[PDB]
Order: structure tokens, then C-alpha cells, then sequence
């Protein structure tokens, strides 16, 4: 019953769990491409009506929880995500089923597909589900904040580790691909989230119960173009941690999964590099400089990475890849700058509502990008969101400059 003992517990919990949902979120573009190969438009629009349908099921779902024990959230959340992800196997292995039947002519994959999607929005509606019943306030006012400083330290570590690790593992497993079935290698990360559930239920159930009390028992016009030329940022596809990008180089590009693995898990090391240089050029140019500097840097590399994309060697896109990952440490860095300049021109009254505006700002971006990758003819005309995806970037250090004269 030692606190120590609570914390280690939780650490391990979190580490299977957020290994399973990064494994798993790494792997379903990879699924949709042996089931329709040659045509991105498929990932691109499973990812869109996900996300719609998950934005006009979440004001829906609030109304639904506003007034439930946390107990119980967490009880539907979690439960709610395991089943979402054994429907989203089944109606993989279904589909992959009936493409090799085959079988793509039918209306009857239509259904599976937009059933599949629908299950997708399931995981993703009880991911935010679990977070709420989990909520913000809930950790601080279960421990002592310099024990929480302690304990938030090794969040960061453990939640880097799998950012790392995990697609790295997935990327190997998804390769299994034996004589039959050959998503044998999908189902069995799929498993792994399952069986990364059940820990977590208990873990954050138990939790509950020992603290009964100690938690609640239920659950300016110029700034705005700060917000817009982040925002732009989200309409780039080149990123390791983009899902559009995996599937390109996948299915054009043929790269072995685990290298795409490697690739997305080579991101988060120089985000790392962002947490040393960014700091650095604050204490050395300043805040609103040293955001510039990243995201110029950002921009230059990117430039480069399109460069190389142009000329499709066999080096070309080890140097295409590899400016993407050292945009990076731009990108992180201008991101942080984009969070601390708003704590300093933002009190922390009104501070909702500009969290809120970015989130429909970036969001909006979000449905634009899988919009554009849904009106796709094919995996190879993907080169028209890298131009894009530059262009986008290289507007966002327009629109960042202009705001920056202030
Ligand atoms: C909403 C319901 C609209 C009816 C059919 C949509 C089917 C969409 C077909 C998508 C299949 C993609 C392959
Ligand atoms: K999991
Ligand atoms: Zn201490
Ligand atoms: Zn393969």
C-alpha cells in the first residue's frame, strides 16, 4: 500500500497500454493498404469520417457522462475502447476476407468499410471517454505537487519510450505476414492492445477507490493569426508521425515496415533535440526569435526534403526522410513558442477560450488535409500534398513573420 509502489504500478500499466495504442494507431494504415492497394483515397477518407465522426459524437457523448460517476466512466471508456478494437480486426479480416474472394465489385464492402470506420470512431469516442473520467485536476489533487514533479518526470520518459519503441515493434510484427492469414501480424499488435486494456481498467480503477474524496466523485483579433500560422502546420503530410505519409511509403515507395517503424520512432528523438535548442536561442535571441528560427529552420529543411524527393534514387530518399526528421527540432521548437507566447499574452482566466479556437483552427486543418487526400486518384499523386505540405509550411513563416512585428 506504499505510494511507490501505487506509482510504479501505474508506470508499467501506462507503458503496455500506451505501447498498444501506438502500435495499433501505426499499423491500421498499413492494413488498409494490403486490402486496397494503390489507393491511398482509403486511409485518407477512413481517417475523415473518423474524425467527423468522432467531432459530432463528442458534444453528444458529454451529455451522457456530465452527470455519471467517475467510477463508471471509466467502467464504459475502457471497455468501450476493447470492444472497438475487436471490431475494428474483425471487420479487417473481413474485408481482407472479401477482397481475396474477391470481391471488392460488392456493395458489401462498402458496408464492412464504413462499419470498420465506425468502430474506428468507437476507439477514438472511448479514448476521450477514459481521458475525462481520468480528467486533469485528478492527479494533482491525489498527490503532493513534488511528488507529482517527480512522478511527471518519468511520464515523460516512459511516454517517449513507447514514441520510440512501439512503432519500432509494430513495424516487425506487422511484418509476420505467413501463407494464411497473412494480417496475422495485425492481429496480433490488435491482441496486444486488448490484453494492454485490462491492466489499465483496474489500474485506474483502483485508483478511484482509494482516493473516494480527494477527487470529485463526478465529472483579441491580432492573436489570431498566431494561432492560424500553427495552425497551417497541420496541413503538412511530411511528418514521421503522420499517417499518410506511412501509408506513401509503404505502398510506393515499398519500404520495409520496420524502417517506416524506425523512421516514425527516429521522430521523437529529435523532438528531444528541440528541448535543448529551443531553450537555448530564448535565453540567447528571445521567445518570439527563437520561435522564427525554428520555424524558419523548419521551413529550409523541408526544402531540402522536397529537393530530393524529385530526383527518386536510392539516396534521394535517404535524404528526403532524413530532412524530415531534422525538421523536427524545428518544428517542436516553434510549437513550444507557440504555447508559451499565448501564457504570456493570454491571463489564465480567458486562456479557454483561446485553447478552444485553436482547437477548431488545427482541427480545421486536420479535415482539409484527409479531405485533399480523399479527392486522391492514386497512391502516387500523394507528391501533390508534399508540394502542398511545403507550401503550407513556408506560408506559415509568412503569416508568423508578419505576426511577429508586433
Ligand atoms: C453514410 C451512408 C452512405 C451510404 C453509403 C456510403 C458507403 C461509402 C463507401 C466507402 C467504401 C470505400 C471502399
Ligand atoms: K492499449
Ligand atoms: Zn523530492
Ligand atoms: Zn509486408
Amino acid at each position: 500500500q506504499s505510494l511507490l509502489r501505487i506509482e510504479t504500478q501505474l508506470l508499467l500499466g501506462r507503458l503496455l497500454t500506451r505501447s498498444g495504442d501506438q502500435a495499433w494507431d501505426f499499423v491500421v494504415p498499413f492494413a488498409l493498404l494490403v486490402i486496397f492497394p494503390g489507393k491511398l483515397q482509403v486511409a485518407a477518407f477512413y481517417y475523415l469520417i473518423v474524425k467527423i465522426g468522432t467531432f459530432l459524437l463528442t458534444p453528444s457523448s458529454g451529455k451522457w457522462i456530465d452527470t455519471h460517476p467517475r467510477i463508471q466512466v471509466v467502467k464504459w471508456g475502457v471497455w468501450l475502447q476493447f470492444f472497438a478494437i475487436l471490431a475494428g480486426m474483425v471487420f479487417f479480416g473481413m474485408l481482407d476476407g472479401l477482397v481475396r474472394a474477391g470481391g471488392r465489385e460488392s456493395w458489401l464492402l462498402s458496408v464492412l468499410f464504413i462499419a470498420l470506420a465506425l468502430s474506428g470512431v468507437m476507439a477514438s469516442l472511448g479514448s476521450q471517454i477514459t481521458d475525462i473520467s481520468v480528467g486533469n485536476d485528478l492527479a494533482p489533487s491525489l498527490v503532493a505537487p513534488e511528488k507529482l514533479t517527480h512522478f511527471n518526470s518519468w511520464l515523460r520518459r516512459i511516454d517517449l519510450a513507447t514514441e520510440v519503441g512501439a512503432p519500432i515493434l509494430a513495424g516487425a510484427l506487422f511484418a509476420f505476414h505467413p501463407e494464411q492469414l497473412p494480417l496475422a501480424g495485425l492481429f496480433l499488435i490488435g491482441l496486444w492492445n486488448l490484453v494492454s486494456f485490462v491492466p489499465e481498467y483496474f489500474l485506474l480503477r483502483n485508483v478511484i477507490q482509494r482516493s473516494g474524496l480527494k477527487i470529485k466523485v463526478l465529472t483579441s483579433d491580432p492573436i489570431f493569426w498566431l494561432i492560424l500560422s500553427y495552425a497551417l502546420l497541420w496541413l503538412s503530410v511530411l511528418s514521421p508521425h503522420g499517417v499518410l505519409l506511412a501509408a506513401y511509403l509503404k505502398d510506393e515507395m515499398r519500404l520495409p515496415e520496420t524502417e517506416i517503424g524506425l523512421f516514425r520512432g527516429l521522430g521523437a528523438v529529435f523532438g528531444l533535440i528541440s528541448t535543448v535548442s529551443f531553450p537555448y536561442l530564448v535565453r540567447r535571441l528571445g521567445l518570439i526569435s527563437s520561435s522564427r528560427w525554428h520555424l524558419g529552420f523548419q521551413g529550409v529543411t523541408l526544402g531540402i526534403a522536397v529537393t530530393a524527393f524529385a530526383m527518386g534514387s536510392t539516396a534521394s530518399v535517404y535524404v528526403f526522410l532524413g530532412c524530415i526528421l531534422l525538421s523536427r527540432v524545428g518544428l517542436y521548437g516553434f510549437s513550444n513558442g507557440e504555447f508559451e507566447l499565448r501564457q504570456r499574452l493570454i491571463p489564465e482566466g480567458r486562456r479557454g477560450e483561446l485553447n478552444s479556437l485553436s482547437s477548431l483552427t488545427t482541427t480545421s486543418a486536420t479535415l482539409i488535409l484527409f479531405s485533399a487526400g480523399s479527392l486522391l486518384p492514386q497512391t502516387e499523386d500523394f507528391k501533390y500534398l508534399v508540394y502542398v505540405s511545403l507550401a503550407a509550411v513556408l506560408l506559415a513563416n509568412v503569416v508568423f513573420i508578419k505576426w511577429s512585428s508586433r
